[PDB]
C-alpha cells in the first residue's frame, strides 16, 4: 500500500459526523502554545491573541497495517471527524491562519495543530504592572458531554517582537453543567499570565 | 444502534428545506437570549455590539427513535437538519456564529441548536451611564414563515464580569407584526436588556 | 400534495440560471426599497452606508401548482430559483444580506423575495446637515438583462427612531439606460432618498 | 430551441479550464469612482466597469428561430485570468457575475470592480493633475495562447467623487522575465486625474 | 492531444489530496519570493504588511504526457492538483491572493504556481526609519509534511512608487523539530532589510 491507497480508504472509512466512540469517551488532548499578543485593551478587557492549537484524539478505524507502507498522512480536515471545541469567552470568529490538514497515524491517532488568531474578553488589569494580566480562556466540546468527549491538557514558541512577554502559562481541567440537565461538559482552563515589557 | 445508525436515520428523513409542520398546526420554535458580553456602545450612534447564546428549541417527531438500548442523543450538522429562519429586525451587521453549527437531536424528536452570536444592533443607548441605565429591544422572529407555520415562545447567570457593562434586567415578551399588503402575522420575540456602565 | 411535494417539484422544474420568460415576454420584476437606518454618512467623500429591505417579486409559472387541497405558499432557498441579477449601479460595496436567503413561491407561481441589505453609496450627501436635507439617489436594474429580456418595476414606517437621522421623502421612479455599443435599453429604479441629521 | 435548452447545451459543451483556442481577448476600462488618493503612500481606492470581450467558437448556435444572447454565470464558462500587476487588493466584483454568449460564439463579461493600487499619485491636487498606470493583463498564459486589445472617458464617472478625469489613455504592451523567453501581452491604462 | 485532452489526463490521473513522492523520496518544493510592495509599517507593534510574488515549483511525474506532437505547457487550476501546504510561521493574518489561482504544469510533470500574496506578519520593525533600515525575518515551509515528505530548498520588480526601499533580500535554508517527535521541518528564513525612503 502507497499514500495512494492510505488516503483512498481513509476517505472511504472516514465519518466526518460521527464522534468515534470505543461506550467510552472520545480523548481529546489540548494544548495551546502562545505564538503572539497582539492588540490588548485595558478599558474594554479585550486581547487578541495567536496561539497554536495542538488537538489529538483517536479514531481506531481509521488504521492501517504500516509494516510495509508510510505511518502517518496528511488529511484535510474536511474529510474528517473533528472535536467541535469552542472558547468560551471567544468575541471574534477563529481566523485559522494555517492549511486545514490533519496528521493521521497508522494506530488511527489523530493530530490537528491549526495557528489560531482569536480575540477574547478576559482580564486586562495589572498588565502595565510587574505581576501582569490574567487572561482566562475556557476551551470545550459546544455540544459534546462529558460521557462523549473528555478534554485532557498536557514561552518557548512565542514571538520575540511582541510588546508583550509570557510569565506564566497554567492549563488545568474544568467542568460545567446547566440549570436544565444532568450533563457536564469538560473544559481547559488556560491561564495566560503576560504584561507589557 | 450506534450513533452513525441514528445520524444516518436522521440523514434519510431529514428535509432541511421542508418546516416540519405536524397536519396544519405551526412549528412551536422556543427562543431564549443568554447575553454573554456587551462589546461596544455608542450613545451618539445609538449602536451595541452583543453576544449572546440563542438557546433555540423545537420538535421534529419523525427524527424520533427508541432509545432503551442507543444513546439518547447525537450531535447533528444544521446542515442536515430543518432550522428556523430566524432573525433580528433591528440588527445592522451579519450574526457572526462564534460556535461549531452542530444542533443536538434527541430521541423524542427535540431539536436544540445554541449558537453563540456576536451582532450589531441598532437600539436605543439613551441613559447607558446614568443608575437606570439603557433599555435595548431586540426583536427575533422568523424572516419568511407567518404564525401559521412557525410560532415563536420565549423562556445575568452567564454575563463576562470582565464587561465595562452590567446587567440590570432581561425581559422577553412574545409580539406580532402584519404588512399592509397581506394577511398574515409574523410572531417575535421582544429581548428587552437594561443594561449600564459600572 | 404536502410541503415536501410542493419543494421536490418545485426543485425538478426550477431552472436557476434560464430566466422564466412566457412567450417571448420580459419578466417584470417589482422593487421597492424600505429604508431602516442610515448608519455612516461622509459629507466630505459623498458616502453613505444604509440599510433597506429590497420587496422583490416576480413571476415563475412553470413553478404553479394546485393548491386546493395544498399550502398555496413556500419558503424556498433563493439557491433553487433563478433570481434577478439586480444591481445598484453607484453601490461601492458588495450587498451584505443580513437575513435568512429564502424566497416564498406562490401556488400561481409569484416570487417575493425580501433581503435586508447593508450597503454603501456613492451619492449626494451635500446638505445632510440642513433643514432641507440631502439627496441620496440609488440606482438600481438587471445588470446583464435589456429590457426585452427584463422589466424593472416600482411600487419611513420602519426606519429606526434611533438613528441619527430622519427621512423627510422617498421617491421611486422608473428610467432607463442605453450604451453606445447596441441598441438594448436596460430599465432601473432611481430611489431619491431625502434624509437629515435630526435637531 | 428556448432559453433552457441554449444553457444546457452550454453546460454540455463548455470547458471553464480549457482555454479555447491565440485568443483575442479585449479589454477596455470605465472609470465610475476615485474613492480614496494618498499621496504619501502612492494608493489609489477606484471603482471600474472592466469591458472584456473574447470568442469561444465551440458555445455557438443557431438563432434564426431562438435567442441569440443569453446570461450566463462565469463558472460555467471559461473566462481569461486577467490580473492588475501594481493591485494591492484583491478584485471586489460588485456586480452579479454573469456573462453574455452570443450565439456566434462571443463572449462579453463587464464586472464593476473595487480594487486598490499602487502607482504614481504625484501632481493630484495639481492642475496637471496625477497619471495613475494600471497595467491588466493574463497572469498564466503568454501571447502565444493569449493576446490582449483595447478599445468620453468620463461618460459614466460619478460627478460626487473629490475627484475627476482629465484623460484615460489605453495601450498596448508586454513583459517578459529572466527565467524564459516567453512574453506576457498587458493593457496599460493611464488615468490623468485630479482633485476638484 | 490538444489542450482538453491533457486537461482531461491531468484530472484522471492527478490526486490533489496525495503528495506526489516518486520511490520515498521527499518532494522537491523551490519557493522564492519577489517583495513587490511594502504597505504599512507600525514599528510599535512590529507588524508589517507586503506584497510578493510566491514563486512555487515541484515535479508531480504521474501529470506527465508526450507533447512531441501537443502543447507542452497548460494552465490548471490548484483545486485540480496537489499543491504544497505552504505557511508563513510568523504570519498574522490569512495569505490573500491576489491573483488568479491556476498553477502551469509542463509535459515533464513541473508544476509553477506563483500566486501574488498580500499578508500581515510579526516581525522585527526597528530601525525601519534608520539608514541600515529594518530586518523582517519570514519563515516559509510545509505546516504537515517534515523532511522525508517535503524538501524546501531557495533559489527588480519593487514598486518604485512605495515609500520604502529594499537594501537586501536574503533566503537561506533552516529545519525545526519538535519536543513530541523526531520528525523535522524544513523552511526558507527570508530576510527583507528595507527602509523608508528620504532620510536627511
Ligand atoms: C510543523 C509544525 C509547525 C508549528 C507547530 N507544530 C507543532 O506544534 C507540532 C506539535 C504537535 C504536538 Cl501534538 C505536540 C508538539 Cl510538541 C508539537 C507539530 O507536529 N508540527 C507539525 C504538524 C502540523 N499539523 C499537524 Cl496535525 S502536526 C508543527
Ligand atoms: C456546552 C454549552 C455551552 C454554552 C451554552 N450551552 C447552553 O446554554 C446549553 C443549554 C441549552 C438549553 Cl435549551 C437550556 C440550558 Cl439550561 C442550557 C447547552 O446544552 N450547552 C450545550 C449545547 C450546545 N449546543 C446545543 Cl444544541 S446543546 C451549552
Ligand atoms: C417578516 C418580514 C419582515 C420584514 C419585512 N417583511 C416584508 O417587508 C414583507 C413584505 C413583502 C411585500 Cl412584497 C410587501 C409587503 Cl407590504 C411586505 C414580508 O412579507 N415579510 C416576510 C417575508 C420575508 N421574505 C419574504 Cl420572500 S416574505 C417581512
Ligand atoms: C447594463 C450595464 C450596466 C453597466 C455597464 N454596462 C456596460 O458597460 C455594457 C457595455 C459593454 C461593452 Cl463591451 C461596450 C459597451 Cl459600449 C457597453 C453593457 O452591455 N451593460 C450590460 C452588460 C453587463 N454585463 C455584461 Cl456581460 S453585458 C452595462
Ligand atoms: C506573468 C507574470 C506576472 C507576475 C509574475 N510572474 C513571475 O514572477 C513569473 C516567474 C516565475 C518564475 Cl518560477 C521565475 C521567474 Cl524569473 C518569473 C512568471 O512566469 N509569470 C507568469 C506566471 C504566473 N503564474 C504562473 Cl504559474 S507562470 C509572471
Amino acid at each position: 500500500a502507497d499514500r495512494a491507497d492510505i488516503l483512498y480508504n481513509i476517505r472511504q472509512t472516514s465519518r466526518p459526523d460521527v464522534i468515534p466512540t470505543q461506550d467510552r469517551p472520545v480523548a481529546v488532548s489540548v494544548s495551546l502554545k502562545f505564538i503572539n499578543i497582539l492588540e490588548v485593551n485595558e478599558i474594554t478587557n479585550e486581547v487578541d491573541v495567536v496561539f497554536w492549537q495542538r488537538t489529538t484524539w483517536s479514531d481506531r478505524t481509521l488504521a492501517w497495517d504500516s509494516s510495509h507502507s508510510p505511518d502517518q498522512v496528511s488529511v484535510p480536515i474536511s474529510s474528517l471527524w473533528v472535536p467541535d471545541l469552542a472558547a468560551y469567552n471567544a468575541i471574534s470568529k477563529p481566523e485559522v491562519l494555517t492549511p486545514q490538514l490533519a496528521r493521521v497515524v497508522s494506530d488511527g491517532e489523530v493530530l490537528y495543530v491549526p495557528s489560531i488568531r482569536q480575540r477574547f474578553s478576559c482580564d486586562v488589569s495589572g498588565v502595565d504592572t510587574e505581576s501582569g494580566a490574567t487572561c482566562r480562556i475556557k476551551i470545550g466540546s459546544w455540544t459534546h458531554h462529558s460521557r462523549e468527549i473528555s478534554v485532557d491538557p498536557t514561552s518557548e514558541y512565542f514571538s520575540q517582537y511582541s510588546r508583550f512577554e509570557i510569565l506564566d502559562v497554567t492549563q488545568k481541567k474544568n467542568s460545567v453543567t446547566y440549570s436544565c440537565c444532568p450533563e457536564a461538559y469538560e473544559d481547559v482552563e488556560v491561564s495566560l499570565n503576560f504584561r507589557k515589557k
